[PDB]
């Protein structure tokens, strides 16, 4: 994978980490606990798709289950596997704040950037990098 986006949904609920190729496009959705695997299992039509849409979805999703209210948190934290492709990195932020900017007045969003390294410890500990640098 190119990147890898992780989700995590209120103060905390549903935890998912979003793998993505040289598109943006999301090629790998993974469950990090039991209510990020009942959204993953919802979610139609993510592989190959736009990361801003699967996002829409989820957040959609989680809403629907009960997970988000207005005024909630969102948590997103994003892993570069190449640290030196400069030009995929300042893609992925504008598109970043495209999203943040989308959900800043129903949601309190937090964008996040981490390294592989920290997302392996979080690995060990069995949870989201996002949910590991909150801890």
């Amino acid at each position: 994978a190119y990147a890898y986006m992780t989700i995590d949904i209120g103060g905390g609920n549903p935890s998912v980490e979003m793998a993505l190729n040289s598109d943006y496009e999301v090629i790998e959705l993974t469950p990090l606990n039991d209510e990020g695997q009942k959204v993953v299992n919802d979610i139609d039509d993510w592989e190959k798709t736009d990361f801003k849409k699967v996002i829409d979805d989820i957040i959609t999703d989680c809403s629907e289950h009960g997970y988000v209210k207005k005024s909630k948190e969102i948590l997103i934290s994003t892993v570069y596997e190449n640290t030196e492709d400069n030009t995929y990195k300042k893609a992925v932020k504008k598109q970043l704040n495209d999203v943040t900017e989308k959900y800043k007045t129903t949601y309190r969003m937090e964008s996040l950037e981490s390294d592989m390294q920290t997302r392996e410890k979080a690995k060990k500990e069995g949870v989201s990098t996002g949910s590991y640098i909150k801890s």
